[PDB]
C-alpha cells in the first residue's frame, strides 16, 4: 500500500522538455528524501537527481546538471523533475525512490528506512 507511482514521460527532439511526475499514494511522502534514476538502452542503473525531506538540499548527476531541476510539492504528494535541453543520451526508463540510505538524507539515521520504489515512466529523445 505505500506505494510510488511515475508519469511524464513522452516521445520528443533533441532540444525538448519534458516534467516527471513521482506521486506517493498510501503514505505522505512530506518528511522524506525523494531520488529519481534511470536506465538507458544497455546500462546500468543511474542515479539522476535526488531533493532532501525540506527541500533545501537537491543533487544532480554531472550529466544532467543545469538541465534538470527537482522540486517538491507536498500538498500533492508529489516530486517533480523538470527537463529542459534534453539530449539523445537522456532516453531511458526513468523511476523513484522514497527514503533510501544516503539518497538526499542520513546513510544511517535512527529509524528504519522506508526503501519504497516506483515502477517506470519512459523517455525517448529523437
Amino acid at each position: 500500500q505505500v506505494q510510488l507511482q511515475e508519469s511524464g514521460g513522452g516521445l520528443v527532439q533533441a532540444g525538448g522538455s519534458l516534467r516527471l511526475s513521482c506521486a506517493a499514494s498510501g503514505f505522505t511522502l512530506d518528511s522524506y528524501a525523494i531520488g529519481w534514476f534511470r536506465q538507458a538502452p544497455g546500462k546500468e542503473r543511474e542515479g539522476v537527481s535526488c531533493i532532501s525531506a525540506s527541500g533545501g538540499s537537491t543533487n544532480y548527476a554531472d550529466s544532467v546538471k543545469g538541465r534538470f531541476t527537482i522540486s517538491r510539492d507536498n500538498a500533492k504528494n508529489t516530486v517533480y523533475l523538470q527537463m529542459n535541453s534534453l539530449k539523445s543520451e537522456d532516453t531511458a526508463v526513468y523511476y523513484c525512490a522514497a527514503d533510501h540510505p544516503g539518497l538526499c538524507t542520513s546513510e544511517s539515521g535512527r529509524r528504519r528506512y522506508l526503501e519504497v520504489w516506483g515502477q517506470g515512466t519512459q523517455v525517448t529523445v529523437s
